[PDB]
């Protein structure tokens, strides 16, 4: 799914050292000393648009050709990934 | 992930601009834009943007919740939240 159970060793328990220092800058407590990072230990892998792929049916000089475009999210640079033909109508 | 869109002004829009760029590699003599028809697909391209974790950890002996975010790209870590203490799990 999106959310995984990860093992509790060197790399989680980093995390946790991560926490309690970054904790310690804050001070909603006490100088906190780091002890250990217990199961279970949450993973959830964030999932982004990149951009955008199109197919297109698209007569050009009275052709039928198949074009593909790659349009970005956060610019909308586009550009042409292929374009053959002439093709056969749908 | 594949979806069929209409073919009003946006599309046509994207029709216009395969035909110009194909114009400037040339690989098919100038060709002049007619009209896209159906039916049209799109594609929605998604990428890994980060990761968010769950930690129970240990301080001074007192059991903590915390959730860090890490980034795909940069691997930068930030502290998002820090309650406790809270009852083991």
């Amino acid at each position: 799914g999106e959310w995984e159970i990860i093992d509790i060793g060197p790399f989680t328990q980093n995390l946790g050292k991560f926490a309690v220092d970054e904790e310690n800058k804050i001070g909603q407590y006490g100088r906190l000393t780091f002890n250990k990072v217990i199961r279970p230990c949450m993973k959830k892998t964030i999932y982004e648009i990149k951009g955008y792929e199109y197919q297109l049916y698209v007569y050009a000089s009275d052709k039928l050709f198949r074009a593909d475009i790659s349009e970005d999210y956060k610019t909308r640079g586009r550009k042409l990934l292929r374009f053959n033909g002439p093709v056969p109508p749908p």
